[PDB]
């Protein structure tokens, strides 16, 4: 409680002990971590946004991650928050986001996995359930966190938004769909190749982006960063969530070996090797986008960059 | 009754089709009728092992979902769209073209393509706030929901019609049927003419003369403009049916417009029944969306279209004489 607030000071910074919020907050670092950002960049004030609504709104969301899924949880989530407010102070970045971009980002973040079950998209097709079924097999679970997150803002005193116009709801609502649709890892190639020509046209005085369509390109790219930024984190930090995720998969290969189907990548627990996995990881996904990251932003991802780089160095060297 | 129908399922391959008779002699069933028509002509329940009882009561399920009470959007809609698709689908430029899981997934999804449509507008669902929008995150609404519907209604008592096909059959032909209810989304109109115009511009024809189109892109491209115009057909139609069609779309607009009105809401366009003109908008339609549209399928399968683009030029030039 009083330590809940020790830990909270490092809110601005990467590293924050996310878990350790968890414990002390009893499960709730979504709603404390959101509060706080909220809070610190005067979001509240601003929007005017009551906080009894706030607070109510987001533990009625954090209610609605599941408790039993290891990683796609509240805590995976006030997590994503908690680096997207980091990436959104980049010094590179500057004068770059309005405020209601700045409000879209944050909680595309809270909302981007929310009712996540802790099976995959492909799972999910290959099973024929409901939600692909509803969402026509394209970004399943993407399409269904948005229509959650958005439809708990109906509850009683959970409008958050009460306050802002229909124009600026409208807007916010559109940046919040873009961005958590782009969340879908099945987009993550033509994300990066964007991410890239936005590199070598870049103008800068810090960046200059004049349009839309590069703005919300690079919210897309930075909530994508901060849903794959667990190997740029602390390796205590970091090994906890490579336990989590292995965890979720090895559940969804136990799933698909009673139903008789082929196991997914990486979810066969008879058959896997976590730590080969970090590194073929962090060589084709994560170093690719947080090196392209961290030119977009020259040079304030440094340290971000060189953490990524000590744990990839450590993970293999765990392998015989 | 069932004498006079059958004759009239007789036209079921010619453009022109008496097709709100046939609504009328089935007992509003003529999605049922001319599906199972056409099935048959196709040879498709031979072909794909479809137990004819399954497809009348799958026919008979999905025709339900249309709204009998929605003046343009409903069963008639769809089964014109059906029939149109299936006339296009026999153009000589396509002889052979096409396979049979192809063919069946163009006419499957021309006849859930605006299933349970509540005849309102995907602007009209999102401005609203509705639970359609909400759950589709504003993209697509209408049509993401038409694809739910015609693929959940399979799985109720005896509806399989696809029962028999192999599993890589089913997920072909239900990524295709995805795509093509996909581009019958207005909002993607544009960026489809503009592809199809490139295609026609780089067309590759055999050695028979047919369309050549090696690949995946190339060939769902085809499939979806070609239900894309078949659903954007009335102009094209003979006028007495053209004028039915017109009269019907104007009743559901103006019906939307009024439910606008009421809620403070701007009129959509074409929507204010006290500021309306129907035939200004009809040249409208056609000079700037059916015409730029049916020019390009008219080319892409020239000249097997000549006769169509003709009707459509005969009946833009009617609209326009009422105007002065
Ligand atoms: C801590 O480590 C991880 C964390 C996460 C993943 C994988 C991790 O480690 C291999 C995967 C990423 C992923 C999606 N498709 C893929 C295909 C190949 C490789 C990775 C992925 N995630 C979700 O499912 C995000 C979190
Ligand atoms: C017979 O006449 C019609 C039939 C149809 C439409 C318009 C007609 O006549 C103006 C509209 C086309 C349309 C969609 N958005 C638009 C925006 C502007 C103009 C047209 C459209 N449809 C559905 O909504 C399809 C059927
Ligand atoms: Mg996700
Ligand atoms: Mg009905
Ligand atoms: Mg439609
Ligand atoms: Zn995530
Ligand atoms: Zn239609």
């Amino acid at each position: 409680e009083d330590v809940l607030a020790k830990e909270l000071e490092d809110v601005n910074k990467w590293g924050l002990h996310v878990f350790r919020i968890a414990e002390l907050s009893g499960n709730r670092p979504l709603t404390v971590i959101m509060h706080t950002i909220f809070q610190e960049r005067d979001l509240l004030k601003t929007f005017k946004i009551p906080v009894d609504t706030l607070i109510t709104y987001l533990m009625t969301l954090e209610d609605h991650y599941h408790a039993d899924v290891a990683y796609h949880n509240n805590i995976h989530a006030a997590d994503v928050v908690q680096s997207t407010h980091v990436l959104l102070s980049t010094p590179a970045l500057e004068a770059v986001f309005t405020d209601l971009e700045i409000l879209a980002a944050i909680f595309a973040s809270a909302i981007h996995d929310v009712d996540h079950p802790g099976v995959s998209n492909q799972f999910l097709i290959n099973t024929n359930s409901e939600l692909a079924l509803m969402y026509n097999d394209s970004s399943v679970l993407e399409n269904h966190h948005l229509a959650v997150g958005f439809k708990l803002l109906q509850e009683e005193n959970c409008d958050i938004f009460q306050n802002l116009t229909k124009k600026q709801r409208q807007s916010l609502r559109k940046m919040v769909i873009d961005i958590v649709l782009a969340t879908d890892m099945s987009k993550h190639m033509n994300l990066l190749a964007d991410l890239k020509t936005m590199v070598e046209t870049k103008k800068v005085t810090v960046l200059l982006l004049d349009n839309y369509s590069d703005r919300i390109q690079v919210l897309q790219n930075m909530v994508h960063c901060a849903d794959l930024s667990n190997p740029t984190k602390p390796l205590q930090l970091y090994r906890q969530w490579t336990d989590r995720i292995m965890e979720e998969f090895f559940r969804q290969g136990d799933r698909e070996r009673e139903r008789g189907m082929e196991i997914s990548p990486m979810c066969d627990k008879h058959n896997a090797s976590v730590e080969k996995s970090q590194v073929g990881f962090i060589d084709y996904i994560v170093h690719p986008l947080w090196e392209t990251w961290a030119d977009l932003v020259h040079p304030d991802a440094q340290d971000i960059l060189d953490t990524l780089e000590d744990n990839r160095e450590w993970y293999q060297s765990t392998i015989p």
